[PDB]
């Protein structure tokens, strides 16, 4: 039954080709044109219903309009091209287009095109290739080698040589297509053409044409530039981000590629699925041309494209798996497949299928997805093209322009009706009702919101910021909730070893320092530490060393490798040969030989290795296999054979000071001799991960950032409110969040000892159920702190709902629980940001509205050197180590709500003004001049570039901007001030009836001739256009004030002295320029008071309405307590106080 099995697809037709004579816009216009030519024809019939020779046009210009309005209705909407142009059509046999049509916020529908080939039938949507299968009678996208329902033996990869037919390749070569990112960029001409149709363009030049048939031929060649040089430069902006998104891909580099048995060299983007291509070390500007899978040979990559870590990653082949009878899985073997986008550091070899080995000496792999269909290149089809939009509704501009058009609408009857009562004529006044009608649209009201976001991105770029997604920059102004991490995004990247603590357990030591509740206090240096303990630091790690002489891997292990003192080597090996205290002996070698990788699920890593080490103190030969064991005390507790005594005390007091705890377990497989080369590639991470003995814990200490505290506080006391989800101990946490003033209070942690409250200092300890709801004076009174393993049993009951509003501070989450959390959090109608670092945070970086991949890189790799080196892991980037960059985005996202906001209104306010003006002018017969309307339109837009200049403030604000139009805001405002300029004006133009009286004769001549009705109403509407933009300017709580930047002061202040110096008659060659009147001393002193009061009544009716209706409340998670607002409040006295 479905056309299309896609999630993203919702609905597909089948249609079929029209002739051109058949269309909806040929046939009924050629059937309606004589019967009008034979009535025009018709002496008698030309009286009645086409009257005199004026009235033809009009019937002329009415049938012409409606046929290219049905011209350019085929392409404004994808329905009506398929009804008008399209007919349907019954089965596939006899189909050449199909409608597409998407899900909601994913891209635009289209009319696709059928292809044929030899039985195989084809087609492309949004760049990606859908085929018809007619088992399935459905279309479907394509299926690879990987993706069989029943899962490929490993026998298909590993005996597999390439592909070996010439006809095999070209079959492939039309089935799958080149390996390129087909994202092209047209030339002006075709961008243009492509805008020329948009249904707020044509409306223009028809408005251009309806001011070219007044005779006015000055007014229409100036908007008619603007207009084209408004198109020119939304074009130009288009196509400088489409070669932006274009500066992605990879650019083709030779490879060497197995083909027809023999090794040939081919370029990068003329690769098909089931080649056998060598792989060797990468270089710059170049990453992994397209998925594969390793069959041969070890790697060492850098996965920095699709997470943001850097720590290189030890890839391994599928060679010694015995796969003739398992079939392959992506979860044990996801450390052998190669990723698109990434950079391969090393390629080390430490065959099946028969082969020679390549040239380049590099490994040998299989390629599986080319083209569209990897995941950096999904991700990028995605981010392109299927995307939703930066105004995606447009479902209220287009209701403010009709509430506009219902004002104008009531003046062009009141028109009409005084027109007809006095018995004009006809056509002139339909002429002036249109010109009523016409003159209020904004033309570019839907904009302005597209148009700022542009500006913010250049803003964000400056400081190194990049932004994938456009649309979410609004968001950030509504952020209500700001997450974090612990590790990597609040403390620094450095670490300092203290030592080794506990190495006393299990009575070792006698006489050791010990306090009241039974933790041992004395810590051990690593040169000092045993000899297991030595060992166990040695062998579970994951540093690798290039061929240049580095050291590369998490900063931990090259901490601990440093403070070791031992020498890594090329094959894997560690000695310390040199006895000297910087050895402190334990001297000997150790070789690894298998590795079971860190998972953050996990939380452990293991290593099994051959050692041979001595003790030179006491003797105490060892030598043979050994594994040891890494990770947190928790999880390596419940693996010991035997607990000792002070564990938990001991840990818990080595943790509460902000320490950091990992706890070490070591193994001895066989006592002498190596266990052997088939018994260690058929153990199993169950079965090495158990029975294991102790060793002290390792204690490092993670500095805070320089920033996170300023960062912090500024995002405290600003209406948003901040939290940490991280994975390390709750009282690490805590202490973290203590110092960085998160929580403020006494802190209970919520844990297991089953789901006790606890206090830090364990003096506090209170039984609780999962199914009783939490106790209200625990939540009244103190600060919450939530772990994984309560978060995990509080998932269905009544709890959940009333801890995520309470808690500040999530500690020990597995990565998908941060996910849980994120999606809780947005589940109850909070607007969630997230700044992550690391592989754990990408579930939840793509689920929380904003999302901040914290590259941590220094200036300096910036200096040596751009959307090639940003990653796709989340939709903003930063490449800076700054936790400062989280304020400058929440700042930009408010700056553009509040720039759209006071366009809104200034162009809402401009329009009215500029039509109950030609309204007034046009109830006498009167019209305004060539000249002085074309100098009118200048001036404004002299205004309107001279206020596009405007920058930000360094802090943020208390108040948080209205996100929408229709506000108590924005609408009082505008009917306010409207208000205020109708009655000024009518005022005005009764005053001057009163003055000089009407003959109340409208002669048949329409030439302009000057008069003081004319010149009045004219220096009026441009003080009042004028006052408009220099009242409703918003910047002065959230931006720089008018009169602090001189760019549109000093303009405003030039506009209104010559505006002033025309009405007050000091140049009268400048009053002859727009043909002004003479004027008496009367007329311009009461002409400028009218004009102080209009301005002083719209500028305090604005003030009074800001003052009252702006400020848009924190939500009730972001309120605070009168204690934090007493300190804030202290606080900033004395900073004002020591500033100088
Ligand atoms: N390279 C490593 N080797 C062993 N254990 C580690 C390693 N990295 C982290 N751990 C441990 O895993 C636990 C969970 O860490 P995880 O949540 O994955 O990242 P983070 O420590 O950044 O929150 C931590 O308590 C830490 O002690
Ligand atoms: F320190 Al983390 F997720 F990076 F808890
Ligand atoms: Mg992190
Ligand atoms: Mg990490």
């Amino acid at each position: 039954a479905p056309l299309v099995d896609n999630p993203q697809i919702k609905s597909a037709e089948l249609l079929r080709p029209l002739p051109l004579y058949q269309h909806a816009y040929v046939w009924p216009y050629v059937i309606v044109w004589p019967v009008f030519l034979r009535v025009y024809l018709t002496q008698e019939l030309y009286d009645k219903y086409i009257g005199a020779q004026e009235w033809t046009f009009v019937w002329i210009i009415s049938i012409v309009t409606f046929q290219t309005l049905t011209w350019l209705c085929t392409h404004w909407s994808v329905n009506l091209n398929a009804l008008f142009t399209a007919k349907k059509a019954s089965s596939i046999e006899d189909a050449q287009l199909i409608k597409v049509i998407p899900v909601a916020n994913a891209g635009a529908a289209d009319i696709c095109k059928l292809v044929r080939d030899k039985t195989n039938i084809s087609f492309l949507f949004q760049k990606r290739r859908f085929l018809w299968y007619p088992e399935r009678k459905a279309f479907s996208t394509l299926e690879f080698d990987i993706d069989a329902e029943p899962k490929p033996t490993l026998s298909k990869f590993q005996l597999s040589r390439g592909i070996e037919s010439e006809d095999e390749l070209k079959r492939l070569e039309q089935h799958y297509g080149t390996n390129t990112f087909d994202i092209p960029v047209p030339t002006f001409t075709e961008l243009f053409k492509e805008h020329a149709v948009a249904p707020f363009f044509v409306f223009q030049v028809f408005c251009v044409g309806l001011w070219l048939l007044d005779e006015y031929w000055y007014y229409s060649l100036f908007t008619l530039v603007m207009l084209v040089v408004f198109e020119s430069t939304v074009v130009w902006q288009r196509q400088r981000t489409l070669t932006e998104f274009r500066s992605m891909s990879i650019k083709p580099y030779p490879i060497y590629v197995y083909r027809l048995g023999k090794w040939t060299e081919i370029q990068s983007d003329k690769l098909l699925p089931g080649d056998l291509v060598s792989v060797t070390r990468t270089k710059e500007d170049s990453g992994v041309a397209c998925d594969m899978i390793l069959v041969e040979g070890t790697a060492i990559v850098n996965e920095a494209m699709l997470s943001g870590e850097s720590t290189p990653l030890l890839k391994d082949s599928i060679q010694l798996r015995p796969g003739d009878a398992v079939l392959e899985v992506d979860g044990l073997d996801k450390n052998s497949l190669l990723w698109g986008g990434t950079k391969v550091l090393q390629i080390t070899h430490g065959p099946a299928s028969g082969i020679p080995p390549p040239p380049d000496n590099g490994a040998m792999a299989v390629v599986t997805k080319t083209g569209f269909e990897t995941s950096q290149g999904s991700l990028v089809r995605t981010m392109i093209y299927s995307t939703e939009r930066v105004s995606a509704n447009n479902t209220e501009a287009l209701l403010f322009i009709l509430f506009l058009l219902v004002f104008a609408l009531a003046a062009s009857w009141y028109v009409w009706d005084e027109g007809v009562r006095k018995d004009r004529k006809r056509s002139k006044l339909l002429l002036d009702c249109i010109l009523i009608i016409t003159s209020v649209v904004p033309p570019e009201l839907p904009m302005e919101l597209s148009l700022a976001v542009n500006t913010s991105l250049s803003a964000l770029a400056k400081f190194a910021i990049f932004c994938t997604e456009p649309f979410r920059i609004p968001f950030a102004g509504r952020i209500d909730v700001a997450c974090f991490d612990k590790t990597g995004t609040l403390t620094g990247e450095d670490l300092v070893v203290e030592g080794i603590a506990g190495l006393g357990l299990g009575h070792s030591g006698t006489d050791t320092p010990k306090e009241a509740d039974g933790a041992h206090t004395r810590m051990v240096s690593v040169h000092d530490a045993g000899m297991e303990t030595t060992l166990v630091l040695a062998t579970a790690h994951a540093l690798v060393k290039l061929d240049e002489g580095e050291i590369v891997g998490d900063p931990m292990e090259k901490a601990t490798l440093n403070a070791l003192g031992w020498v890594l080597g090329k094959n894997d090996t560690l000695t310390s040969k040199p006895g000297n205290a910087a050895s402190s002996g334990i001297l000997g070698t150790v070789q690894i030989k298998r590795r079971f990788q860190f998972s953050s699920a996990l939380k452990r890593q293991s290593s099994v290795a051959t050692i041979t080490a001595t003790e030179v103190k006491t003797g105490r030969k060892l030598r043979g296999s050994f594994v040891g064991v890494k990770g947190a005390p928790e999880t390596i507790m419940k693996m010991l054979v035997t607990v000792p005594e002070h564990y938990e005390e001991t840990y818990k007091y080595f943790t509460r000071r902000g320490s950091r705890v990992l706890a070490l377990a070591y193994k001895q497989l066989t006592t002498e001799g190596e266990l052997g080369a088939n018994k260690i590639n058929d153990l199993k991470r169950e079965s090495v991960e158990a029975d294991l003995h102790f060793a002290g814990f390792l204690v490092l200490q993670c500095p805070l950032k320089e920033d996170a505290k300023q960062a912090v506080r500024m995002l405290n006391e600003s209406s948003h409110r901040v939290v940490m989800i991280t994975g390390d101990n709750p009282l690490t946490a805590v202490h973290v969040a203590k110092e960085v003033e998160i929580v403020d209070r006494d802190v209970l942690i919520l844990d297991a000892p089953s789901l006790v409250w606890r206090s830090v200092d364990d003096k506090i300890r209170i039984d609780v159920d999962p199914t009783k709801p939490i106790d209200p004076e625990i939540l009244k009174t103190k600060d919450l702190c939530v772990t994984g393993y309560a978060l995990n049993k509080f998932k269905g009951q009544v709890g959940w709902k009333s801890l995520l509003r309470y808690t500040w501070v999530y500690a020990r989450v597995s990565p998908k629980q941060k996910e849980d959390i994120l999606l809780g959090l947005k589940d109850m109608g909070y607007y969630t940001l997230m700044a992550g670092d690391g592989t754990n945070d990408v579930g939840a970086l793509k689920q929380a509205h904003v999302g901040v991949a914290l590259l941590n890189g220094t200036q300096e790799d910036l200096n040596r050197i751009k959307l090639g080196d940003a990653s796709v892991a989340a939709p903003f980037t930063s490449k800076l180590r700054n936790v400062m960059a989280i304020p400058n985005i929440l700042r930009q996202g408010r700056c553009t709500l509040v720039a759209t906001i006071q366009m809104y209104k200034i162009l809402a306010l401009n329009c009215l003004i500029s039509a109950y003006s030609l309204s007034v002018l046009y109830l006498e017969g009167i019209k305004f001049g060539d000249g002085q309307i074309t100098i009118s339109g200048m001036l404004m837009s002299v205004c309107f570039l001279s206020i596009s200049r405007a920058r930000s403030v360094e802090g943020l604000s208390k108040e948080r901007p209205q996100p929408n139009i229709f506000n108590f805001y924005i609408i009082g405002s505008i009917l306010g001030q409207f208000a205020v300029h109708v009655a000024t004006l009518i005022y005005i133009a009764q005053l001057c009836d009163q003055i000089e009286p009407r003959t109340e004769v409208i002669d048949l001549e329409a030439e302009f001739k000057p008069s003081l009705l004319n010149s009045a109403v004219y220096l009026l509407q441009l003080i009042q256009q004028i006052s408009t933009f220099a009242v409703n300017y918003q910047g002065r709580p959230f931006r720089e004030s008018l009169s602090e930047n001189k760019g549109m002061f000093y303009g405003i202040v030039g506009v209104t002295a010559i505006a002033f110096a025309c009405s007050t008659e000091m140049l009268p060659e400048l009053n002859e320029a727009m043909k002004l009147v003479p004027f008496n001393e009367n007329f311009k002193t009461i002409m400028t008071t009218v004009m102080i009061i209009d301005f002083v009544a719209c500028y305090v009716i604005e003030w009074v309405l800001k003052k009252l209706f702006s400020d848009l409340r924190a939500r009730d998670i972001a309120e605070r307590r009168p204690d934090q607002l007493e300190r804030e409040r202290v606080r900033k006295e004395k900073e004002a106080r020591e500033k100088e």
